């Protein structure tokens, strides 16, 4: 029976639910647990699926230049195949053969998705800071009863019309018919033609703005601004992809990680994917295109992904230097990419099993309006029934 | 000297503007001759560039069972090393060795870079959403009820002069009454101040959002026909396809007169930019990018890669040099030459017309003429 | 006495208006004609002045290796010294003696001043198109005779005057007091408020982008966009400089101008000059620092210097290796520079005999109103008398 | 092994954050270290990096009349290879030979980054040039008499209103009196538009000019003082100085108290940063942009360089690397390497308060108190 040696890293293998109640090849289930499956058909290999005892991907001691995880496995002869997410680099495949890739993944940015939905109800006071709101009330008052001083038919009752009348710019009732009165009214129109110019002018800003600001879609976006704190993590080839390149866009970035405060390489990947969930918009993290749609298809559903693929990576199977296997392994994998079964399964355990299946103005935005409108016209009943 | 086989496919080979004074392995110029100097380079070997005669890429003649093409060349000792886009299959792999993917590609969506919309009949909303439209009617209902339940203790047309920020009829009298009209005037001034703003930005910005997105966005409209190639892989790989999304392509195509399928890839690039973006390619990932890159510069890209596949350097069965290769090949792609080579040969306001505000012409034209019936009906 | 080996190029060295009536070294005027007068002064060399037979400032030939110009006088023992706008590089120093600069040249780019004064009198309809303008007067005559027909106090010269003063905003006269003719109203006063949104919105979009079009100031700037055509010399470094360059800025720019078309290239550095006048805004020549600044400062004063030096490099005076007078002179050059003789001929020669010594709405871009406005009280000036 | 000298003024030179676990040259990093490298690899020459005992860079102390600093030890045997950022001037060049400068510098002028400018009383004004508004004015005139004139065949009042977009006092009925309110009536539409638009361009976009753009100006502007050093080169400069604008510099400064030669750089590094902008500094073109470029990064840079200096490598006279290290360096600066190590190491809306519209609150305030006075006057 041949010994695999899979990872435990969600969706490619995951323990199921009541995994207790279960034994054998059938306890575990994931995306490798059916490329397994559906080699060893094709082939007719029994496969007693085995689990690297250590939990590392595949890296010789710095040391003692001994192999460890699964790839120690194969070249150890432990294992006669290897059916992981195990990248195709040259440390690896100068001592164990892989297959033709069967998931080309890459570099890709995560942050948390838009959520611009907090429309505040009192939001068509925002271009005007409250403490002019707090002047023209006064201001108003102040005026009105000048137009009455002044004028003793423009009475106490009469000259609060004309004044609110006036600032709204539909009002005509009855014009100040004295000189004196009418230097009231002209300083007035001129008040209210600035402040109304000012609030329509000043609106138009916040919302042009709001309509030029675009989310990260590309390396260049996320590096020439420096407003987004974007981190790796500080093992791991996501960040070494830097530390040796020769694109500017690139070597830019480095610059600014390797700078910038606090540690922008989180201590693991758990916690990138936490950060930006916890940051409100202020944290991109990087990880591979594979594990960064996953996160993004699982609740609670805030993470996005953003662009394409910085660099061009690929994962395959594995297998140790002259195994009986290596030729019906990497046609067998070719044979289920044409075939379209890549797809499918990829398709199952990203989207299919994914707890998440999938300009203008709106009422909100202009709620306060609507609000003091109904209460206002509240106030009048009222005051219609009292006087009655 | 090693005889190395390449296709004439730009942009990975293209002749040198001076062919005619350049000899050897000089006068082509690409992406793959580019790439060969960096693998020989590597493993230090002497190489001649070799064109196949037949341009053809490699399908066995079932009749003959002969292979074509650079395929055929390998296997029938004339050629040496493949630096070509030949895509890596499973017949393919039968009889040669490919390496390591060098560049990656896929199916994708081609289509014209979307030019200015045609203005919308009631293009004139747009900067209220549709749905505050209708509470802008109910709310003038609110309030024109109120005046007359307040008074009772003329008022539609007060209400509708109010909001349009013009004159006033009439001037109410009482605090009962000066409340309803007072809070009235200063919701319109919001609105007004709202409409007016949000249509500086509508103008000021441009966003001119294509129509299709993705795949399946595609699949759905009917409007925007989508045709590959007749004989291209594209055509297989639907025709072998399980996945709704490309089932129900299938289905459109298979029904789809006049026939979508363009013989060639240049009938292609050209019908869709003739057709002003009704018509949509399904090509590479690789010559997709270069047409968007390569003058007059007018078609576009959208949607994700629908199916994997990669481009790959060929070798004869047991050539000595397969591992030498692909370790090179590997060796590139961690060096970033492999990317730096693709970027390079790849990559390196308005007056309103009446379209635009034509819809308020046809209120007004229409309540004009509406207007004259109730004439007729009162007398 | 020494003999010197200058060049032909104004302003180093330009011949006299009136230079048949002068002879000797006294016929010559210019920088360098001063500039070397000064360094003679200091150290004591009788200097003839000696003009390069060709008119080159020196490259070895391609096939006989043979030295040209200035530099071939100089290392053929025919001048004792060069006083000239020759660069410091290898191929030359390596045959020659520099001095130490005594002027900083580098990379510029020339383009036309902005000469953006043009508000034609009928500025006030580049919002709306004419069309518009066309189609608002018969709506206007069309809706003020419906309002006559379905009222027959609204006859035919107050129906005019209602559908006038509502489309513009400022008017109350009397109110339709039928159903019928309400209608009318309601419509009018929504193409009315439609219309008006519309000028203001739109009026707005053209004043924020032309307030947002800024002129290029950096090598970037030129480069990220491709309206401007940006050209070089055919010969000369003013192109080498990018035909082995290894910044991400410059290689980019070497890239457009191989393949932009046609020949930016221009065939002399005259033409360069000449297309940029000649093109409105559309051709940015590069040439050196210095003479761009000489360019800019002479009629008709329309070209123009933007950004700072792309490159580094540095003129001086010129040698034969192993002169009597390599001390002397570099000394002297340091002592010009730090008494600041350079920057007085520097500004005596670029400025002093320079031809040329040195947001808001005006009332042309809203001329038209003006002008209709004199016209139109002007006209019912004559109505009134007319009348009467 | 050669012993090369140098200073630590950063970016030129500085110590590896690790220096503790580093030795030998990699202890010191900097622009410096990396020109040293690419001379000594050209040159072949194995080189060690000293640092010089007393940081001066050199001035002959007349006294005793010995070379201190890096120049010293240069003359004295003690130093080989001076490659750091040491000024060429003739005195220096009397006893040591420098090389074609590496890169070259100049006085410069430096200043805080323009913070948002308090907003003047009169600012609602801006949308419309200063020269409009007196011709409004004269515009209400010419209309409000118009329509007297023509009426004889409440002016004033029907004009002012019909401007400030309020509503109609009074409907004239007469053609003659008809035409001159249609047309005021559009005049106003145009300039309420043009006003509101051009209001919104000032808030969109932001300029935040600088006060001072180049040496003339900051000369006759009194209130930014401008202080150099009290030792630097620059103060010579000055001194020495005849050309009208650095004349002026200096009569300002010789009576410019308190005294704004700072002592060192760090206390005018500072000093410009806690003067809120009032003060400004002139210091080299080379520190100057490091620091634009350090943290907190709030400096900024203004002006074309006053006076043109240049940075050299020297050696000793007759040393036997005179020519090689010379021709080095032009070599350097040809490939683009003197710039690549440069750039490398140096480079690599809101709500409107009270304040912006205050103008218009004194405006009515003063309105409002003058009418009073009228009534008083009449009655
Ligand atoms: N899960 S992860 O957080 O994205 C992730 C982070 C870091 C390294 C990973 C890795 C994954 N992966 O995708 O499972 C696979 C993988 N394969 C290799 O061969 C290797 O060397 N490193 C990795
Ligand atoms: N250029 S194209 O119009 O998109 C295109 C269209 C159709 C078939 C292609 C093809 C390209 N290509 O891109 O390089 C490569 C390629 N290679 C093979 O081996 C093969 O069988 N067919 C193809
Ligand atoms: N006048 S120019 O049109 O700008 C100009 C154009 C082309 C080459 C120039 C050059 C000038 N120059 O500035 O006088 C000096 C100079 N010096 C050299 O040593 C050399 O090789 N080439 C040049
Ligand atoms: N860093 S600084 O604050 O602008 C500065 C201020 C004052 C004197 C400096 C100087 C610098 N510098 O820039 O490198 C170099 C330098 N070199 C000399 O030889 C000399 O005498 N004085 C100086």
């Amino acid at each position: 029976t041949v010994v695999v040696t899979t990872i435990m890293e969600s969706p490619y293998v995951m323990y199921k639910k009541n995994h207790e109640m279960f034994e054998g090849n059938d306890k575990y289930e994931g995306y490798c647990v059916d490329l397994a499956s559906e080699i060893a058909k094709h082939i007719g290999i029994k496969y007693k699926i085995a689990i690297v005892p250590d939990g590392k991907y595949g890296a010789r001691d710095a040391d003692t230049k001994i192999w460890n995880g699964m790839v120690g496995e194969l070249v150890y002869g432990k294992a006669e195949i290897a059916i992981a997410p195990l990248t195709i680099t040259l440390v690896r495949e100068e001592v164990i053969d892989f297959s033709k890739p069967f998931m080309s993944l890459g570099i890709s940015i995560m942050i948390k998705k838009p959520q611009k939905s907090k429309p505040g109800v009192f939001s068509f006071l925002d271009p005007l800071a409250y403490e002019i709101w707090m002047c023209i009330v006064f201001a108003y008052i102040g005026v009105s009863v000048v137009l009455f001083l002044v004028s003793r038919e423009f009475g106490i009752f009469n000259s609060l019309w004309f004044s609110l009348g006036a600032f709204m710019q539909q009002g005509c009732d009855i014009s100040p018919r004295s000189l004196s009165g009418r230097i009231v009214g002209g300083v007035w129109w001129f008040f209210t033609l600035i402040i109304i110019s000012s609030y329509t002018a000043n609106l138009a800003a916040f919302l042009t703005v709001e309509r030029m600001v675009s989310p990260i879609e590309s390396a260049e976006d996320l590096a020439k601004q420096t407003e987004i704190a974007y981190g790796t993590l500080d093992s791991g080839s996501t960040k070494e992809f830097f530390r040796r390149s020769k694109i500017a866009v690139y070597e830019k970035m480095w610059t600014y990680m390797r700078s910038a405060e606090p540690s922008v390489f989180t201590r693991t990947t758990a916690e990138g994917v936490a950060r930006v969930r916890k940051s409100k918009g202020k944290f991109a993290f990087l990880l591979e295109s594979t594990m960064n749609e996953y996160i993004e298809q699982r609740k609670p559903c805030d993470t996005m992904k953003v662009g394409g693929n910085l660099d061009s990576k690929g994962y395959g199977v594995a297998t140790p230097k002259g195994s009986s296997l290596r030729t019906p392994v990497n046609l067998a994998v070719l044979k289920l990419s044409e075939a379209g079964v890549l797809d499918k399964l990829k398709n199952k355990w990203w989207y299919d099993k994914g707890e998440c299946g999938p300009s203008a103005l709106s009422l909100s935005n202009v709620a306060g309006v609507f609000y003091i409108l109904v209460g206002g016209l509240g106030l009048a009943m009222l005051v219609a029934l009292i006087e009655f």
